[PDB]
C-alpha cells in the first residue's frame, strides 16, 4: 500500500524457501556441517522472530539457532572486513586463504537477506521491516548480525586480517559493525596481530593510507587489548585479485 509500518524493506521473498535451500546446499559442500538437520535449522531461525514485536529481539532469541549451527573454522585464517564486500568474497572464494562471517553456516544462510515478523500474528511481513536508524535498533536482522559477528571475532586467534574500503573517508569507522563490535571482541588472550588490508579504489597514485588518521586511532585502540598492529595499501584490487589466483607467475 501506500504507508507501511516500517522504514525498511520487508522480509526478502521466498525467505523461507531461500534459507532451506541455502542450508541444504551448504551443507553439501561442507563436510564438518554435513550433520546438521535442515529443518531443525529453518525452525530454529523462524522461532526467533516469528511472533515477537520487530523492534524487542534479544540475542536470546537466537541462542537455539546458534547452537545448531555451532561450527569451528580454522581460528588463525580469519578476515574481517567492513564495507569492502565484493572483494573479500571474492579473495576467499579463490583458493580459501582466509574465511569471512558469510563463509560460515550463519552467515552463509543470512548474506544479503532481510526478514522480520509481527508482535500481532504468526506471519512473516513481507511489506516492511525496522528500519535501525528510524525505527529501532533491536529488530530481527541487526540482532542477529551484531550477535553473530560477536561470536565470530571472539572464535579469532593468531594473526587476524582485516579488509577497508579506502575510498571511504573513515577507512576505520567506530559505527560500523567492524568498529563496533568485532574490533572489540578480538580476545587479548588469543590474538597476536591485527593486519589491515586497505583497499584503495580506482585511479589515483594515491596516499598512503595506512598513515590515515582513522588508522593510527585503530592501532592505538587495539595496543589496549594489547593485540601488535599491521597494516598494507592494496593499491591495485585487481591485481592483487590476479595474484591471488595465479600463485606462482610472480610478476606482483
Amino acid at each position: 500500500r501506500w504507508r507501511q509500518t516500517w522504514s525498511g524493506p520487508g522480509t526478502t521473498k521466498r525467505f523461507p524457501e531461500t534459507v532451506l535451500a541455502r542450508c541444504v546446499k551448504y551443507t553439501e559442500i561442507h563436510p564438518e556441517m554435513r550433520h546438521v538437520d535442515c529443518q531443525s535449522v529453518w525452525d530454529a531461525f523462524k522461532g526467533a522472530f516469528i511472533s515477537k514485536h520487530p523492534c524487542d529481539i534479544t540475542e536470546e532469541d537466537y541462542q537455539p539457532l546458534m547452537k545448531l549451527g555451532t561450527q569451528t573454522v580454522p581460528c588463525n585464517k580469519i578476515l574481517l572486513w567492513s564495507r569492502i564486500k565484493d572483494l573479500a568474497h571474492q579473495f576467499t572464494q579463490v583458493q580459501r586463504d582466509m574465511f569471512t562471517l558469510e563463509d560460515t553456516l550463519l552467515g552463509y544462510l543470512a548474506d544479503d537477506l532481510t526478514w522480520c515478523g509481527e508482535f500481532a500474528t504468526s506471519k512473516i511481513n513481507y511489506q516492511s521491516c525496522p528500519d535501525w536508524r528510524k525505527d529501532c535498533s533491536n529488530n530481527p536482522v541487526s540482532v542477529f548480525w551484531k550477535t553473530v559477528s560477536r561470536r565470530f571475532a571472539e572464535a579469532a586467534c593468531d594473526v587476524v586480517h582485516v579488509m577497508l574500503d579506502g575510498s571511504r573517508s573513515k577507512i576505520f569507522d567506530k559505527d560500523s559493525t567492524f568498529g563496533s563490535v568485532e574490533v572489540h571482541n578480538l580476545q587479548p588472550e588469543k590474538v597476536q596481530t591485527l593486519e589491515a588490508w586497505v583497499i584503495h579504489g580506482g585511479r589515483e597514485d594515491s596516499r598512503d593510507l595506512c598513515q590515515d588518521p582513522t588508522i593510527k586511532e585503530l592501532e592505538s585502540i587495539i595496543s589496549k587489548r594489547n593485540i601488535q598492529f599491521s597494516c598494507k595499501n592494496i593499491y591495485r584490487p585487481d591485481k592483487f585479485l590476479q595474484c591471488v589466483k595465479n600463485p606462482e607467475d610472480s610478476s606482483c
